[PDB]
C-alpha cells in the first residue's frame, strides 16, 4: 500500500544560539553583530516552515521554502562580503585612517570566543539547514580573527600598517569557496537535478534487477529537500504477468535498496515501440 | 507511445545588444552628470536587457539536452537567473533608496540640472522611436509604461530650471519610480515562487483536474495526485488510481491520458493504476490535499 527523529534534534541548535548571538550584539565594528543573529532565525524560521502540512496548491507541503530562505541568506552573504571588500579597497585608496590597534582586538577577544562556541558545536558528528548556519558561523569566525591578528602588526610594526586588507580578502575569499559547493548543491536540488548521493544509472540496474522490467523509459527520480526522494517511470514487461504483484514487488526491491518518499511506476506493455522512443531514449549522461 | 538557432539566437542576441547600447548612451549620460534623477530608468532598461539576456540564456541551455544528472533539461535555470536578477533589482533600488534619503537628509548639494536634462531629454525620444498576440500589445503596453515613468523624470527638473525654490523633486519622483518597480518584482517574483516549491500553475487548478479524472468509466478511487509544471507552461502529473479488477488497466490509462491531453497539453505525466488492495483509513500518507 506503499506507506519529529530527527528535524526535532534542531530545536536545539540555534534558538538557544539565536539569543548567544543577540547579547554579542567601534560602532561601525558593531555593524556583523547581526548579519549572524538574522540568518539562524531565519534558518529557525525555515525550521518551522518544515513544520508545515501540505496543502492543494503546494501539494508536496511547504519544504524546499527552506533551501529558499537559505540561499537568500547566502546572497546576503555575498552581499556582507562585498561590502567589506568595497570598505578594504577604498581604504587601500584612501590609506589613512586612524584608530586604536587593540580596542578593535580587545572586543575581537571576546569574538573569536564568541564565534567558535556556536560554530563547532553546531559542527556534524545532516539538513543543509543546519549546515548553512554552520558555514555562516564558520564564516564569521574569520571576521572573528580578519582584524584581531592582523592589526597586532599594527599594534607591534606599523609600517606595514595594511594587513587588516589582505587578512579581510583572504578570508572573504575562502568564504566563498566554502559557498560555492552548497551553492551549486542547493542549485541542482531546486534544479529539479537528481540527489547527488544517487547514481541513475545505478538504479536502473537496480531496477533491471528483476526478471519482470524488459525495458523502462521516461524515467525520473529527483528528490525534495534533503532525504525525500520521487521517483516515476515507465516500464514494460511479460505480459503474462500480473502487473501489481510485479509493481508490489518493483516497489518491494526499491525498498530495500534504500530510502524513498514517493513511487510513481507506469507499467506500460511490452505494447510499446522501441524506434521512436527517442522522446524518452535515454539520459545523454 | 507513452508520448533558426542561428536566427532565434541573432535577431535576439543583436536586440539585446541594441538594448545593451540603449543602456550605455543612458549611463555615459548618467553617473558624471547630475547623478540625481535619470539613472532611475537605467535599471528598468538594463533589467529588461537582463530579462532578454536571460531567455536566450534559457534558449542556449535547451541547446542542451538532459542529461543523467539533469532529467529535464536546464529549464529552470530560467528561474534561477530570474530570480538571481530580481535581487540585483532590489539591492540596486536598496542603494538608490538609501543614497536618496541621504540626500534628503542631507541636502548639502548643487546641480546644474539643464545640461543634465538634454541628456535625458532624447533619452525619452529614444523611447519613442522603439515602437499583437497580446503579448507584443503588453509589451508596448510595457513600452507605454516605460514612457510613464520615463517622460516623468523631466516634467520634474523643467520647472526647477524656472523654480530654484523647491528643488525636491528629484527624491519624490526616484522613490515613487521605486515603487512602481519593486511592486512588479514583488508579484512576479510571487509567481515564480510559487512555481518553486513545486507548485501547481495557477492557470490550472487541481480540484478541475481531478474532477476530469473522476469523470471517467475507468476511475473508481485516486489519490498521491501531485501535478506541477516546470518553468513556464510544461505542466508534469502524477497520481494513482484504483478500480474493478475487470477493467483493462492499459487501455484505462491509455484513454485516460488521451482524455488528459485532450484538456489541456502536459509535458509528462505517470500513473500508478493502483489494485482495487485499497487500504482506505491507512491511506491517509495519501487520503487527500488539505487544500
Ligand atoms: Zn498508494
Ligand atoms: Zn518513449
Ligand atoms: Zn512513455
Ligand atoms: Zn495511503
Amino acid at each position: 500500500h506503499c506507506h519529529a527523529n530527527e528535524y526535532a534534534y534542531a530545536k536545539w541548535k540555534l534558538c538557544s544560539a539565536s539569543a548567544i548571538c543577540f547579547i554579542f550584539m567601534v560602532v561601525t565594528d558593531a555593524a556583523h553583530l547581526l548579519i549572524d543573529l538574522t540568518s539562524f532565525l531565519l534558518s529557525l524560521f525555515s525550521l518551522w516552515l518544515s513544520s508545515k502540512p501540505p496543502s492543494k496548491r503546494l501539494t508536496f507541503g511547504w519544504h524546499r521554502a527552506e533551501i529558499l530562505g537559505a540561499l537568500l541568506s547566502i546572497l546576503c552573504i555575498w552581499v556582507v562580503t562585498g561590502v567589506l571588500v568595497y570598505l578594504a579597497c577604498e581604504r587601500l585608496l584612501y590609506p589613512d585612517y586612524q584608530i586604536q590597534a587593540t580596542v578593535m582586538i580587545i572586543v575581537s577577544s571576546c569574538a573569536v570566543a564568541a564565534n567558535i562556541v556556536l560554530t563547532v558545536v553546531l559542527h556534524q558528528r545532516a539538513n543543509a539547514s543546519v549546515r548553512a548556519a554552520f558555514v555562516h558561523a564558520l564564516g564569521d569566525l574569520f571576521q572573528s580573527i580578519s582584524v584581531l591578528i592582523s592589526a597586532l602588526i599594527i599594534y607591534f610594526k606599523p609600517e606595514y600598517k595594511i594587513a587588516d586588507p589582505i587578512c579581510t580578502f583572504i578570508f572573504s575569499i575562502l568564504v566563498l569557496a566554502s559557498t560555492i559547493t552548497i551553492l551549486k548543491d542547493f542549485s541542482i536540488l531546486l534544479m529539479e537535478g537528481v540527489p547527488k548521493s544517487l547514481n541513475y544509472s545505478g538504479v536502473k540496474e537496480l531496477i533491471l534487477a528483476v526478471d519482470g522490467v524488459l525495458s523502462v523509459h521516461s524515467l525520473h527520480i529527483w528528490s525534495l529537500t534533503m532525504n525525500q526522494v520521487i521517483l516515476s517511470a515507465h516500464v514494460a514487461t511479460a505480459a503474462s504477468r500480473d502487473s501489481q504483484v510485479v509493481r508490489r514487488e518493483i516497489a518491494k526491491a526499491l525498498s530495500k535498496s534504500f530510502t524513498m518518499h514517493s513511487l510513481t511506476i507506469q507499467m506500460e506493455s511490452p505494447v510499446d515501440q522501441d524506434p521512436d522512443c527517442l522522446f524518452c531514449e535515454d539520459p545523454c549522461d
